[PDB]
């Protein structure tokens, strides 16, 4: 799904955002432009408010007098936004005009009026966006009024930072946004010292949020370093963030109250606001916070440090604030102050330290403030409970509303991102999930409002508006994935199989129709859970917890395939399996076994909610013991029947079964089979649980798998545990290859084959098509048994070769003196006179030691002296020359066994030549 | 009935049968085929054991060893078949194999084992089936064995004849059938010697039946000629049946004694064994036989003669062997060795004979063979007890059994019939019954055996088993016929009135409630055979002897008809005859007589034992003093009452009886009664008892019963034998017949008529329609008084024609002379002009002498002599005539009957003809 919204339509700016509390239109202050929109976000009506021709430094500006400097085509950006429903209208403050305030109708955006003329008509110069707020507060006739805080930019002559002003009926008139009460010594409005302007060059007073509470106004401010932090002289800027407060009911501006206020984390500071957001608990919060269900609370994020007011820190957190404990510190200060301790102590309004006078006064939440001990400022800062820390993405904005008495926050992000936070410390969690409904590089802004139904939650960007709802539980197919995401808004509606919530589930409010924990679900079970596929229609039983009166009635899908009726009973419910026509059509190709996923399919909803494992296997697909015993599943073999099913009763009979696999019958194996070719030998082997043959089935056979030739012995079985292949003699053709694997099988009765786990072969193994001389066949390993026949001058097993003698030679141990030597080639071909050179010489028949090879090796008249690591028996030799100066030039190299016999020696067939 | 019986479930084939003694299932050794059957025959399972590849040629079979020869696939004939209870198994063994042994288990026929690899593994290739036989003996563990012999068919080295053999717990393991004790010197073996085979090249050992005894093992066997009958060299082969014997203890194999056996009858003999059965002799038998209880017993069967074994002769004989007489001629034969004299003379075995060994010897029935004089053969050959011979069909099989101590033997027929047959030696008799339980076309087998129960006999022939329940005596319907059959098993429960046997009968054992003999049972007479049926309610007793007591009650049944109670007193029993309302509902239609077979009917069983002849008469139903006297009873005849009765009193009165047929009333006959039509007569009648009639009664008169008319004529009775009807005269219409026979009846008082016995009858008789000359009328018989009346020129009685003359003319006696000869026709119409010709004349009024007719005749002119023989009086003549050759060619044909007087002379009508 996606979100719906609303691009800038000016698509090159944003500023705020405010949602009217009957329609749901929702207006849209921006730089230039001021829209009107539906509640789904589309555009109803654009206003521009843009681009004037203007100078920041002009005072009065050009419409009322000549400027001489001069002005260029600058931005009118919204500094603020007011709904007034009483007048039907909206107050859209903007800037750029000394900050001209204008009125647009609320229907049309027709613009009312925008006073000029006065200076009261003037705002402030400041070009920034949000760093204004107020409230508009109305009465009947002859009772009324805007209070708005804005910063002065060093003007302080020229505008008051926080004033009461006027809001006529008409918007002709001349009379607006003066002040309501002047007087020449005092004017209900508060200006900024010039004195405290020289001692701090910058000082300004940013207003970030304001509220109306009870009968006072509240704004949550930034303000500059004065005595904080202590400095001579002016340097660096750092901030502090306070509350501030008045009677709606001063003209005099009495009541002024200023506290420094922030909160700390495991002794990490957080004092500088991004927002607040003013609203009430509900009664989960309020029970546990200990408050009255009128009592206000208020949200409000902050980010680390005193650092960079423009551009503040990422570390950002969440703290709380109840109305009625600020309330105490307010009181418990004036209480204070009316004792005569201390001062006001309030440095940008009074350089000069004034004491606070005592006095005998019934100090209430009604007081309304004295002329005596006049504005005041606060010692104690006012700590608040900290609620989510974010280190990696700072915390932009935040709102907060009482859902069925819990309580839900929003908090944006620096990202992009909302965060749905229940708040539990009066009940007992954290942070349910998170969202980016709005933009995924970069971030969102302080005016994020709920609608009046509080369906969505509309969230703005400096691009775009974003209605975020505040749920999407549908996602959830299942009841332990609903419950499981934990986001706040959603259950599972048991009968309807689906997650939403609350007001979304039809008759939730009902016993267990509306599943909240994971608990209150949905688990199934299934009393058969296995089933085979040769069975049909088996009674299963259905154990089923958290769910609603099924009493509407239920059916039982195994997938998509099959559907069959239940009855209820008891705390079960009773459903039958599919039928062997049904069963298969699945099982086809899934082989061994199908999990399937068991639903249950509701008849008033229809949609399955509930689902388990429901195997189906089936025994009797196995084809052999071993599968069917040894696999993963319980199933039995029956050995005469030569089948694998899941009752015992099937099998022929008793001592049929096959439980286990080592009674299965297999061949165990021994030390490997050798085979000569060409030799009759029996060939002995070792099993077990060799079945005995019954009525009507013939005996033991062995298969040779052989490509070129496959031959069938028959065999014995001796007993459980023992076969033997008769007499015979076996080959293959080709010569190709000495050593040649093959596979057996051993059958009886013709087809069955007996399981070979370890896959046993036969080696059939065949002498000399490599070695024409004795030396190399007693060389040769003494498992072929080949060996050399003097007679023919040829070398073959005994076997091969006949006696006229009692001997054939064999190669006892070694022990055999024989011949021929020769050598096919040799490296280096040459070498230096000087000798050293390593020979390496390779030959077919010499000697099986090396102690007889040494002294043996020479190349012509020169000693060579062989090495012992390099030197191979009877395939090479390597051999390191000695001293060439001899007169040769060019020689023959030569190797005598043991002793220069003529038999015994060979000579090179190319020279080694030195050079 | 029906015999429950098993058909050749392979239609195909039959050889061994066996039942088990505790379960009484019957296994059934066949070829390629081995049954497990229920007590009833019904199929239990079917083996198979059939058709395998094989040759009889090669040794170690097939699967051992490639042969060379060429193999077939081969029936496997089941040698033979043991019950091993204690192993819980079966052991078939098998042929075709080289005859390897199967073990098949007991409840299943699951084969067990089947051992072929080793020699000893091989039994025989001898395809013949029964020629093999032996016994399993078993003890606890570390004391057992199997017994064995078979034909070698001239493989002395590969089998041996006789053995004794392992039987282990393991039918997997090697060590079965492998020799008790094998020593290179001795083996627990007997071989046949390749000497003996070389002198006669066939011979060979055929064991048809083997038992165990005490603590011995016994074979029938058949052996070749060796010095029997004496040859020089090879011709023709003779057998000779013997009696073979060993230890069970022995190892050694010395125990080994060869007695030819057989028996003689009347100079006839018989030398061969067809089969065997050892059994108990019961009481009865035992002690004639001079026995102990637990002495043994053989019944054999033997063929006449020495020849063809193959086939033998139809001839056959039941021979009797008592083991005490056959241990004792061993004992006899042993001590006598040991006195040294002679030889061993055991021809196959010992070719050159060793003499025996005098020594010191306790010589006992204990004895089991020493070192020195080892086997050895006999001289006396061993003779039997005849029992039974049949000349006509050949008996091929026997078992017998004790029943009340009785012996039972059972003897099987080349027909396919069995024998019970009574051994009475020791009692006094011979064969009781025969059945066909069988199969009716062909022969049984030798292995019979009895039920365990022994109800029944599983009787097995080539294609089937069938149960012959060792009684169907039901078939019997009364005393006297169950007690007539004779077969041994059939009684008579009295109470029951049924035949069965001793079991069958409840309380048999009680006094005179079952009747074995003739003389027990059922006869019976009742004192009023005869009772009229006029007669009822009539006292009957009943004599009944050899019979239960009655006390139970008992009712009497004349037929289906009706049932009367009676009562019981002294040894008789009183009942009542049927009611007159009753009884003639049976008589109607039976007229004379009807005989009815009164029974009585028991009041415990309600079935009909006792039968008697009792006859219901009833004299009032013949309605004539003959029927009613000289009929076959006795009943008198009133003659005044004209009823038949039983009682005298009945009658009329003391005069009025009549108890003789000669008394009763009734003609007699007297010379013919001749009754000319027309005249009046009277006529006499002769008779006997002829009543006077009394008061109320009228007179004689005499019926005649003519259809033309029936004449009523009064008539007196003299007296008691003479009657008379008064002069009348008595005519019938129609003139076609002259004498009619006439029924007559004499009748009194109307409708009585008097018994005519010779049915003595009137001849009325009429003068010539059929003659118109005096001649023909004289020529006639005297007896019908019929004459010639000159005067009106034609004949009739005197009776008939006026007398104006004394005389009308009748011949007096032949000696009258008369007139008008006429010749109607003569035969051969034509006659050679030589003559010789035999002419017949036929006439009708001719000469009544020869003498006067001879030369008589002539034709024409020519003479001609007639012949005496052929000459029939005045009817015809035949006449020879002489030479023709005169003129005339044809001439009619004279004959002058005296004289040629004008009157006196007759020509033919058509002339005679001479060509």
């Amino acid at each position: 799904p996606s979100f719906v919204t609303f691009r800038g339509e000016p698509a090159e700016g944003f500023n705020h955002l405010v949602v009217d509390e009957r329609t749901g239109h929702i207006y849209l202050g921006a730089v230039n432009r001021i829209y009107k929109l539906s509640s789904d976000l589309k555009v109803l009506v654009t206003h521009q408010t843009g681009p004037d021709e203007d100078n920041p430094k002009c005072y009065p500006p050009r419409i009322v007098q000549t400027c001489n400097e001069p002005l260029a085509s600058t931005n009118n950006v919204n500094k603020m936004l007011l709904i007034d429903y009483k007048e039907n209208r909206l107050i859209a403050c903007g800037s750029l005009y000394q900050g001209i305030c204008k009125l647009l109708r609320l229907e049309d955006l027709f613009k009312l009026g925008e006073p000029f003329h006065k200076k009261e008509h003037y705002l402030s110069g400041v070009n920034e966006s949000g760093s204004v707020f107020g409230v508009i507060v109305s009465y009947s006739n002859f009772d009324d009024k805007l209070f708005i805080a804005t910063a002065v930019d060093g003007k302080p002559e020229y505008f008051p930072t926080i004033s009461s002003r006027k809001l006529t009926k008409n918007s002709e008139a001349d009379g607006m946004f003066a002040y309501v009460f002047h007087d020449e010594f005092v004017a209900s409005m508060i200006k900024i010292p010039s004195d405290t302007f020289t001692v701090i060059p910058d000082f300004d007073i940013y207003y970030v949020y304001g509220f109306s509470s009870g009968n006072f106004v509240y704004f949550l401010t930034l303000q500059p370093e004065m005595v904080s932090p202590p400095g001579s002289t002016t340097k660096e800027q750092v901030y502090t963030s306070k509350l501030v407060r008045l009677c709606k009911e001063d003209t005099a501006f009495n009541s002024y109250v200023e506290v420094p206020i922030g909160c700390e984390r495991n002794g990490v500071e957080y004092r500088l606001l991004q927002a607040a957001y003013l609203s009430k608990a509900g009664a989960v919060l309020g029970r546990t916070l200990g408050v009255r269900p009128d009592d206000d609370l208020l949200f409000t994020v902050f980010s680390k440090g005193q650092k960079r007011k423009m551009k503040s820190l990422d570390e950002s957190a969440l703290c709380i604030f109840i109305l009625k404990q600020i309330n105490d510190r307010i009181k418990d200060r004036l209480q204070s102050c009316y004792r005569g301790e201390g001062t006001l102590d309030l440095a940008w309004l009074k350089v000069k330290d004034i004491p606070c006078s005592s006095a005998l006064l019934t100090i209430d939440d009604n007081f309304c403030g004295l002329d005596m001990n006049a504005p005041l400022g606060v010692s104690e800062m006012v700590r608040g409970i900290p609620v989510f820390t974010e280190d990696r993405d700072r915390m932009t904005s935040v709102i907060a509303y009482v859902y069925k008495n819990h309580s839900l926050a929003f908090v944006g992000t620096k990202s992009g991102k909302l965060k749905k936070i229940r708040v539990d410390g009066p009940k007992g969690n954290a942070l349910q999930y998170e969202t980016v409904q709005v933009v995924d590089s970069g971030p969102v802004l302080r005016d994020m409002a709920f609608s009046k139904d509080h369906e969505q939650l509309y969230i703005m960007s400096e691009r775009q508006l974003t209605r975020v709802p505040v749920e999407s539980c549908g996602q959830y197919r299942s009841c332990g994935e609903c419950l499981g995401s934990g986001d706040p808004h959603c259950g599972w509606c048991v009968l309807h199989n689906t997650c939403t919530r609350k007001e979304r589930c039809e008759r939730s409010r009902e016993p267990r129709r509306f599943a909240s924990e994971m608990k209150q679900c949905v688990r199934l079970t299934v009393h058969p859970n296995n089933i085979s596929v040769s069975q049909y229609n088996v009674l299963l039983v259905l154990e089923t917890y958290n769910v609603p009166e099924l009493s509407a009635g239920v059916n039982c899908t195994f997938e998509d395939l099959s559907e069959m009726d239940g009855l209820v009973i008891g705390n079960q419910i009773q459903c039958y399996s599919p039928a062997a026509k049904e069963v298969p059509r699945i099982i086809t190709e899934n082989g061994d076994h199908h999990v399937v996923q068991l639903q249950l399919k509701s008849k008033e909803t229809g949609m399955t909610f509930a689902s388990t494992s429901f195997v189906f296997y089936n025994c009797s697909v196995h084809n052999s013991c071993l599968s069917c015993v040894e696999s993963p599943y319980r199933c039995h073999w029956c050995k005469y029947r030569h089948v694998c099913t899941h009752d015992p009763n099937t099998c022929s009979f008793q001592e049929g079964r096959v439980k286990l696999p080592e009674d299965c019958p297999q061949l165990l194996r021994v030390d490997k089979i050798l085979v000569p070719v060409e030799v009759i030998k029996p060939i002995t082997l070792k099993a077990k649980n060799l079945p005995q043959p019954q009525s009507g089935q013939r005996g033991y056979e062995c298969i040779l798998n052989i490509q070129g030739i496959e031959q069938r012995v028959p065999a014995l079985r001796f007993n459980s545990s023992s076969v033997q292949c008769q007499n015979t003699s076996y080959s293959y053709e080709g010569m190709e290859i000495n050593n040649l694997p093959v596979e057996l099988t051993v059958v009886w009765n013709g087809h069955f084959n007996i399981d070979n786990p370890a896959q046993n072969k036969v080696y059939l193994y065949k002498c000399g098509a490599m070695r024409e001389s004795c030396g190399l066949c007693l060389k040769a390993d003494p498992d072929f048994e080949c060996g050399w026949c003097q007679s023919p001058g040829q070398c073959t097993l005994r076997q091969h070769c006949p006696a006229h003698e009692s001997r054939w030679l064999e190669l006892s141990g070694a022990n055999s003196k024989c011949t021929n030597p020769r050598i096919t080639e040799i490296i280096p071909v040459t070498g230096p006179r000087e000798g050293g050179t390593k020979v390496t010489i390779r030959g077919e028949n010499l000697g099986l030691e090396f102690r007889d090879i040494a002294s043996h090796v020479k190349v012509a008249g020169v000693e060579c002296s062989p090495l012992v690591d390099g030197y191979i028996p009877a395939e090479q030799i390597v051999c390191e020359m000695g001293e060439a100066k001899p007169s040769q030039h060019a020689g023959f190299v030569e190797i005598c066994v043991a002793v220069c016999r003529p038999e015994f020696m060979a000579r090179s067939s190319q020279l080694y030549y030195f050079m």
